[PDB]
């Protein structure tokens, strides 16, 4: 068997994608890799990966060119993979030049299976028009933008999301340490994985509930979600599991999930989209939106999400509707949606705001992430996250972050605890988020203290998701449902989010679980935080509320004035809590909240 890997072949990208597909593959002694690349071969180490890899080909040729298809033989291949450049100038060139290759290598061999990445959702789009590509018989598309804007928009929901998910398709060995230290914890989380399984004819007929407090009392597995289709995550007591029920499950390897299978004994005014999945109002010309910093200051904003944009009128576009989008879920009250203020360029942001313009509760203030008086004017210090990105043409990112830290509020309090977010380029840079940690450009992103504490994102990241898609792609789709707030046909037609009034069908839609942080101060989990086991508060939790829990957020100093905590992913039964510990949980829509 062989796959053929194609498009963005650097030594950097043949090296990481090695890395993760040798980690995941249980038969690579029979699985060749076959890198096919357009220039001619510089033994940029080809020779020494011939040495260290030798189930490794290289071939000098182009996907376009039929002769090269014929000579790496896609005809029998298991998969094409097609690596983006990532960092291209031109998303819209790149992403053009990737569906070419789909185009090409589908019109030589209709039926070989494709997994490329997408740089932007709107070109995702476009793959739907060619006829032999089919999402149901496995060709993927991992689009960066709304993957990666997706993680860190529910991060804004729960601080630390963004690690919990990367790790659950990194593909490394567990590493483990003596001491008791965060870090043990921490990496004894990081050895959970996402698979999915059959659930055992015995569960059928009962409720989801039920069949995942089994599986996590009796089994030590944890399930999040079930397909019968589409992917219910979480679903509450009125569902119960048919036949050819597939599972979705955490845990920390592939042996203990087969137990699952083998278990025996308002009217008039249009308020969403369409389909009623998302918040929608009528668009609004961007004047309306647009604050001076003396209009900003008059009102405080407290609970907000402030999104610092580095980036001119000249930088290629985010897509920024990735980000908002899924912070406009549906399955959120309208009271409870997030203010999202953007700092940044005016001629930038004019230019995102096509696909922004029928959000609700969306602010500019025209300035710079680096200003303190415009992140006073924004109540920077009472947001719910401040989120940094850069546009594409690290340093500006990381020192606003140092800025806000920095700045004094009102006693007189530091920014050190505000909830940052800042997404990197280089991996080796988050050595300068924090202060207070060991730093090594040899380590990998994951053990950093910025990437165990969710406050630091890289696209890098997913580039392991391209391995974890090939083996397994429900996974791609269960993580997309997830992030995104859930979906697709409508947009790729129309490229904007079309209003509609609602109706008993549309209004069902907003009924779906969503991330949320519970805490253990007070309130009816108060006993359990105090030194209880974390099973008892999952069972509570489940039985009582269908809420599922699937971690902790845990004070790194659990004397001490920091507050920066760390993800604890599917403890075990046993795990003992503390008052202060976050959980990470998915919560039931509640429609008469008020
Ligand atoms: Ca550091």
């Amino acid at each position: 068997k062989h796959i053929v890997v194609c498009g963005h072949i650097t030594l950097e990208s043949v090296s990481n994608f090695l890395k993760d597909f040798l980690h995941k593959d249980r038969d690579d002694v029979n699985v060749e890799i076959v890198f096919l690349h357009n220039i001619s071969p510089n033994l940029e180490l080809e020779a020494p990966f011939k040495r260290h890899f030798t189930q490794v080909e290289f071939y000098q040729g182009s996907v376009l060119n039929p002769h090269d298809l014929a000579r790496v033989k896609i005809e029998s291949a298991d998969a094409c993979l097609i690596l983006a450049n990532k960092y291209c100038a031109d998303p819209d060139a790149e992403d053009a030049s990737n569906i070419m290759r789909v185009i090409s290598i589908k019109n030589y061999h209709p039926k070989i299976r494709i997994i490329t990445q997408m740089l932007q959702y709107h070109n995702k789009a476009h793959l739907l028009n060619i006829p032999s590509w089919n999402w149901k018989e496995g060709d993927d598309a991992i689009c960066l933008a709304e993957l990666k804007l997706g993680f860190i928009a529910q991060s804004c929901l729960a601080q630390g999301l963004s690690t919990m998910l990367a790790n659950l398709f990194s593909m490394r060995s567990f590493i483990k340490i003596e001491e008791d230290t965060w870090q043990k914890y921490y990496l004894e989380g990081v050895s959970n994985e996402m698979y999915t399984e059959y659930l055992s004819s015995a569960f059928v007929g009962l409720s989801f509930p039920t069949v995942c407090e089994l599986c996590f009392v009796k089994l030590k597995l944890l399930m999040i979600a079930i397909e019968y289709s589409r992917i219910l995550i979480n679903p509450g007591n009125h569902l119960k599991i048919q036949e050819g029920t597939l599972g979705f499950f955490i845990a920390s390897d592939a042996k203990e999930v087969k137990r699952a299978f083998f278990y025996c004994k308002d009217s008039n005014v249009k308020k969403y989209d369409s389909t009623g999945m998302f918040h929608w109002c009528a668009p609004k010309e961007i004047e309306k939106v647009i604050l001076t910093r003396s209009e900003a200051a008059m009102t405080v904003l407290s609970g907000h999400v402030v999104v610092c944009i580095f980036g001119d009128v000249s930088s290629a576009l985010i897509g920024l509707r990735n980000l908002v989008m899924p912070l406009r879920a549906s399955n959120f009250h309208y009271h409870e949606l997030k203010h999202i203020v953007f700092v940044g360029s005016i001629e930038y942001l004019k230019r995102e705001w096509e696909t922004l313009h029928n959000f609700p509760k969306v602010s500019i203030l025209p300035g710079t992430p680096l200003s303190r008086a415009d992140l006073r004017a924004v109540n920077i210090n009472l947001c719910d996250m401040c989120v940094i990105l850069s546009a594409n043409q690290d340093k500006e990112c990381i020192l606003a972050s140092l800025n806000i830290k920095s700045m004094q509020f009102d006693s007189i309090t530091t920014g050190v605890n505000i909830p940052i977010i800042t997404e990197l380029v280089n991996d080796t840079n988050v050595q300068f988020l924090d202060q207070d940690d060991d730093d090594d450009p040899d380590t990998e992103l994951y053990l950093t203290q910025p990437f165990a504490c969710g406050t630091a994102f890289a696209v890098s990241v997913l580039d392991s998701l391209m391995s974890a898609t090939y083996f397994n792609d429900n996974i791609l789709t269960l993580i997309r449902t997830l992030v995104t707030g859930g979906a697709e046909a409508l947009i790729a037609e129309e490229n904007a989010l079309r209003g509609g009034y609602s109706t008993p069908q549309t209004l069902a839609n907003r009924d779906r679980c969503r991330v949320a942080q519970l805490a253990l101060l007070d309130g009816p989990f108060a006993d359990l935080g105090d030194g209880g086991c974390y099973g008892d508060l999952f069972c509570k939790a489940l039985k009582t509320y269908n809420m599922l829990c699937f971690g902790i957020y845990r004070l790194r100093d659990a004397p001490s004035q920091c507050t920066k905590r760390y993800v604890i992913t599917n403890p075990p039964y046993e795990f003992e809590l503390v008052p202060t510990d976050l959980i990470f949980c998915l919560m039931q829509f509640d429609s008469n909240s008020l």
